[PDB]
Formats: C-alpha cells, sequence, structure tokens
C-alpha cells in the first residue's frame, strides 16, 4: 500500500489553475488555500495543490483529500466525498473473527418458494489495532455469535457471495459506538443491513421484507462489492 501522499498522487490529476468553485471538503474556494492547511502537514503536497479525481472528475484541495484519507484507515483506497466513487479496493476496520454459513430446508416469511441460508458471525473482544479509534486499548464484542438469514434463491445466493467478499475486505463490522446501546469502543454493524430474525416481530430486523435483497445488494455496492 503506497504512502498517504502517494495515494492522493494516484487517482488524481493536478489542476493548472483552480476555478472559483468551492472545495467541498474544506468549504473554501479551490482558488484559495486549503482550510485544513493549519492542521494537516504533508511533504509533497502544498495548500494550493488542487486536482480532480481520475474517473469522477471532482476537484478538491489535494491537501483536503489527504486530510480526509488520513482520518480513516489507510488501506490505499480513496472515496470521492462528492459522488462516493471508490478508488482502489475499499476495506474496513473489522476485527478478527469467523463467518460460518449454513442452509436449512425451512422457508422464510415471504420466500416459501425456497430454502434458507444461515450466516453466523462470531467475533471476539480484543485490543484495538492501528486502524481502530483508540489503538492499544481494548474493545468489546457484544452479542456474538450473531445469526443472519438469507432466502436460498438466486439473489439470496448471490448476496451470500457478495457478503463473503465483504467479510474478506473487513466491511461487515467495525469498531465504534453502538446506536442501540450507546456503548463505545465496541464491535458494531457497519453499513450493510443483515436480517437477524426470521420472524420480524421479535426485534424489527426480520422477515417478511420484499425489498431487503434489493436494499443490501446496493448497500454493499456502496462499499465496492459488486459483480
Ligand atoms: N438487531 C439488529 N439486527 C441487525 N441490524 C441491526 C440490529 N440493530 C441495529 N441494526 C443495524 O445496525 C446498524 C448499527 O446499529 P448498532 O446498534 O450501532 O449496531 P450493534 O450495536 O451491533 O447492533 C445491535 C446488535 O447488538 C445486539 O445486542 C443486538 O441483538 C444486535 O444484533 C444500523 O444499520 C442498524 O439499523
Ligand atoms: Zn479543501
Ligand atoms: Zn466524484
Amino acid at each position: 500500500e503506497p504512502e498517504p501522499e502517494q495515494v492522493i498522487k494516484n487517482y488524481t490529476e493536478e489542476l493548472k489553475v483552480p476555478p472559483d468553485e468551492d472545495c467541498i471538503i474544506c468549504m473554501e474556494k479551490l482558488s484559495t488555500a486549503s482550510g485544513y492547511s493549519d492542521v494537516t502537514d504533508s511533504k509533497a503536497i502544498g495548500s494550493l495543490a488542487v486536482g480532480h479525481l481520475t474517473k469522477c472528475s471532482h476537484a478538491f484541495h489535494l491537501l483536503c483529500l489527504l486530510a480526509m484519507y488520513c482520518n480513516g484507515n489507510k488501506d490505499g483506497s480513496l472515496q470521492c466525498p462528492s459522488c462516493k466513487t471508490i478508488y482502489g479496493e475499499k476495506t474496513g476496520t473489522q476485527p478478527q473473527g469467523k463467518m460460518e454459513v449454513l442452509r436449512f430446508q425451512m422457508s422464510l416469511p415471504g420466500h416459501e418458494d425456497c430454502g434458507t441460508i444461515l450466516i453466523v458471525y462470531s467475533i471476539p473482544h480484543g485490543i484495538q489495532g492501528p486502524e481502530h479509534p483508540n489503538p492499544g486499548k481494548p474493545f468489546t464484542a457484544r452479542g456474538f455469535p450473531r445469526q443472519c438469514y438469507l432466502p436460498d434463491n438466486a439473489q439470496g445466493r448471490k448476496v451470500l457471495e457478495l457478503l463473503k467478499v465483504a467479510w474478506k475486505r473487513r466491511l461487515i463490522f467495525t469498531v465504534g459506538t453502538s446506536s442501540t446501546t450507546g456503548e463505545t469502543d465496541t464491535v458494531v454493524w457497519n453499513e450493510i443491513h443483515h436480517k437477524t430474525e426470521m420472524d420480524r416481530n421479535i426485534t424489527g430486523h426480520g422477515y417478511p421484507d420484499p425489498n431487503y435483497l434489493q436494499n443490501v445488494l446496493a448497500e454493499l455496492a456502496a462499499q465496492g462489492v459488486t459483480e
């Protein structure tokens, strides 16, 4: 993985003279100096260095870009803050654990045509790593194992494989704060809704749900997991 300054040099093409149009990262004119210049320090990147992104052609202070990148885990990918194009292979802060998958013949509410896939995520507590909020300090993992259900049809089996890619790229979980329990520095769901109940009366996260499959299949396209 290249260095943070080099990551921004890739997937970027410097602008000769920046327009009057604003940089949406620092809310300052691209013509002027980055608004994060006072707290961000590069080697090869100035404060009036500006390029637009390779494919999506959105322009920012390359220092802002760098300021952004650096606030996250530094996997060598970069996400356009305007249109969210992924540059490289986005990955994420998911702690070590296991993903088991099972199938059973019983159908789910709304999918009586087919069988059911059981996904079991088991993730132990540990010590936060460099990518996590407070490196070195412990993190908790609440509620594991967490059982998840997919209709065993064509889409459901597709989403299954896409979720195996998500796991590989440490995308399904993250260390952070729980919206449910308010507890901090802990393993929580990250951006990819999972059905944890067959019967949606129990918790609110179950079946039937017509559009779940369509929702998640785009919820992980938003993290760069596609065909
Ligand atoms: N029970 C749930 N099942 C699936 N997704 C859930 C659940 N509760 C919340 N979510 C989704 O998880 C995301 C973040 O919610 P958090 O509460 O921060 O995540 P987490 O604390 O892991 O979720 C609560 C989890 O803890 C367990 O005690 C509980 O049974 C559930 O699986 C949001 O997308 C939210 O909609
Ligand atoms: Zn800026
Ligand atoms: Zn863009």
